[PDB]
């Protein structure tokens, strides 16, 4: 799993691209569902102020 840290500015660039569907606005920023990501890191990749990290 990634998870979006706080610098996450909620531009929902992400979402779309995540290939498993993993991604979705959460009640405080963009949040990732560890049970189906699978690291591929596609999401930092498009993020502007690169918020999602490996962990
Ligand atoms: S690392 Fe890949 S699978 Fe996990 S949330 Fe980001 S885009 Fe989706
Ligand atoms: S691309 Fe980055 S800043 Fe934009 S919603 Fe996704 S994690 Fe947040």
């Amino acid at each position: 799993a990634y998870v979006i840290n706080e610098a996450c500015i909620s531009c929902g660039a992400c979402e779309p691209e995540c290939p498993v569907n993993a991604i979705s606005s959460g009640d405080d920023r963009y949040v990732i569902d560890a049970d189906t990501c699978i690291d591929c890191g596609a999401c930092a990749g498009v993020c502007p102020v690169d918020a999602p990290v490996q962990a």
